[PDB]
């Protein structure tokens, strides 16, 4: 899960929804689970979870495909 010293997992729910997020300690990071979505909004509530960016091309493989 995303944790660039901006937010820590102490209240969230897991899941199977791999999305793209931006980390202040890394950057482009794709992960699944409500935690990554909740924390992402906490660490950087001003950032926008990439859901159609050319950089999210990685999430294509990281995510479950048919």
């Amino acid at each position: 899960v995303p944790v660039g010293s901006d937010c820590e997992p102490k209240l969230c729910t897991m899941d199977l929804v791999p999305h793209c997020f931006l980390n202040p300690e890394k950057g482009i990071v794709v992960v699944h689970g409500g935690c990554a979505l909740s924390k992402y909004k906490c660490q950087n509530p001003n950032h926008e979870k990439l859901g159609y960016t050319h950089e999210c091309e990685e999430a294509i493989k990281n995510a479950p495909r048919p």
